[PDB]
């Protein structure tokens, strides 16, 4: 949906979220952070959860495996988004993926 564009961007600018930065704030490139399993701080995947409804606290039960699979499918499946393939690193001890936002009018 295209719910995720402005959201994504109110995240990276509020800073709450470490490691979810702007590369190049002027041409919208930025980091997010690409753990695997081995807490790793689910904070942004929940937040998404909270934020389309899929959860409600204290009333289902938390899933934070299936918070993370679902955020990453919707910026992978996403037209306002493309990854800079050759900047991520993802076999560093903090990784991250690089992406940048598409201008609308070239989508």
């Amino acid at each position: 949906n295209g719910k995720l564009r402005q959201w994504l961007i109110d995240q990276i600018d509020s800073g709450k979220y470490p490691g979810l930065v702007w590369e190049n704030a002027a041409a919208s490139i930025f980091r997010i952070p690409w753990k695997h399993a081995g807490e790793e701080d689910a904070a942004l995947f929940k937040a998404w959860a909270l934020f389309k409804g899929k959860f409600r606290e204290g009333i289902d039960k938390p899933d934070p495996p299936t918070w993370k699979t679902r955020l990453r499918s919707a910026l992978n499946k996403s037209n306002d988004f493309e990854e800079l393939v050759e900047r991520s690193q993802l076999d560093i001890s903090d990784p991250y993926k690089v992406y940048r936002i598409v201008p609308e009018g070239a989508l």
